């Protein structure tokens, strides 16, 4: 068995080995690297996503999210209350300013240590979730807007035409701004590549081992799991790296910086933080050793998580007795 300690793995593609992505992530499967929920890869020295970032001060974040924090340093939730919207450039501003800029630290770790002793104490506003790509559509290679599509996929595998697309989004940080301990919709795989600015430092528990962290989760948010049988698709909840290690939870930590994308695998669960101002990009894909996964994913039906339009089908194909119950949470 490859990868048998499940580590994040860290990829080097030549210019020839990224011309075909699926084959990439099939090679990549072949080493071991699923077994850790996350791994980067490092593009080629040749390659780029676009020439420049000189022109993105007018895209509009119609709805920024300031992320409010409730509960102890290291077992807390987030709720999202929304803000008036601005462009980039303002978020990019009031990113620099002095009630949110990233503080004086000596390196990854020293920022690491800050932001879990005082990330409950502010409330960092997060530009989350905007529909669009920052690709020049002559990046032929790893365009996410360019992908194969997870309806085309199912089709291929299991010979069934569904409705449905399947786009990217950006997503604007800024410190502290935090994504809480989830997996992919239909425990999806997801692809995210870092555009410009800050670095983002990723947490992640090895598939194998997801059922540790939500008994971990039940016990850590007991009136949340007694409201839902699957709360972490609530993307709420955060726990920190050092009450996984109390209890013995198994997981590893990168970080990854501009210019790089990291993969997250079918049932990796994964939380993180921005470290400044920065741009993601990501987008949700499958391949065949998905199905599998998509049709033993759970569902949240308490009607909180509210989900997009593609994912019925994918229920409804996949997951034909829970279609009803899933459908009534959704309307
Ligand atoms: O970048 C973020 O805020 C969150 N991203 C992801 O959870 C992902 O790419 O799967
Ligand atoms: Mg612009
Ligand atoms: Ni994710
Ligand atoms: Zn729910």
């Amino acid at each position: 068995a490859q990868n048998p300690n499940c580590n994040i793995m860290i990829f080097h593609p030549t210019k020839e080995e990224f011309n075909d992505f699926d084959k990439y992530i099939a090679y990549m499967e072949s080493q071991g690297a699923h077994r850790a929920g996350l791994a980067k890869i490092i593009p080629p020295k040749e390659w780029k996503a676009r020439e420049t970032y000189d022109n993105i001060s007018e895209i509009l974040i119609a709805t920024p999210l300031q992320q409010v924090a409730s509960g102890r340093a290291g077992v807390f939730t987030q709720y999202h209350k929304k803000k008036k919207a601005m462009t980039v450039g303002e978020y990019r501003h009031l990113a620099n300013s002095k009630k949110y800029q990233t503080p004086p630290h000596q390196n990854f770790e020293d920022l690491e240590r800050k932001y879990w002793k005082n990330r409950i104490y502010n409330s960092p506003i997060y530009g989350a979730d905007i529909s669009g790509s920052l690709f020049d559509e002559n990046t032929k290679q790893w365009n996410l807007g360019h992908l194969g599509t997870i309806q085309d996929l199912l089709e291929k595998e299991c010979g069934v035409v569904i409705e449905g697309v399947n786009t990217p989004y950006l997503y604007f940080g800024m410190w502290k701004t935090t994504f809480a301990w989830h997996t992919e919709d239909m425990d999806l795989y997801s692809i995210n590549y870092l555009h410009l600015g800050e670095p983002k430092t990723w947490y992640v528990v090895p598939p194998e081992h997801g059922q540790r962290l939500e008994r971990l989760a039940r016990e850590l948010f007991p009136g949340s799991s007694r409201g839902c049988g699957a709360f972490l698709r609530h993307k709420v909840a955060l726990i920190s790296p050092t009450v996984l290690k109390e209890n013995g939870i198994p997981f590893n930590r990168i970080t990854q910086e501009a210019g790089e994308f990291m993969v997250t695998f079918p049932y990796g669960y994964h939380a993180g933080f921005n470290h400044g101002f920065n741009c993601a990009e990501a987008i949700n894909f499958a391949t065949p050793r998905w199905i599998d996964y998509g049709k033993m994913a759970s569902q949240c039906s308490c009607g909180e998580a509210r989900v997009t339009f593609s994912m019925d089908a994918f229920v409804r194909i996949l997951q034909p007795e829970r279609y009803d119950l899933w459908k009534r949470g959704q309307d």
